[PDB]
């Protein structure tokens, strides 16, 4: 209801920062959210692909 991006993946997101892996859906990380903007979400399930690639999770190898 509030997506004001357009490139596929990269959505708005407010606390930005890391993400997760096709292995850690959620990656440690402390208050280090990065400002509001255009990037990946691992709350939705994007991936970012071992060459740190953000991709939707079934975009991922075999």
């Amino acid at each position: 209801e509030a997506e004001k991006c357009t490139k596929p993946n990269e959505q708005w997101t407010k606390c930005g920062g890391c993400e997760g892996t096709c292995a850690q859906k959620i990656v440690p990380c402390t208050r280090e959210c990065k400002p509001p903007r255009c990037e990946c979400i691992a709350s939705a399930g994007f991936v970012r692909d071992a060459q740190g690639n953000c991709i939707k999770f079934e975009d991922c190898p075999k």
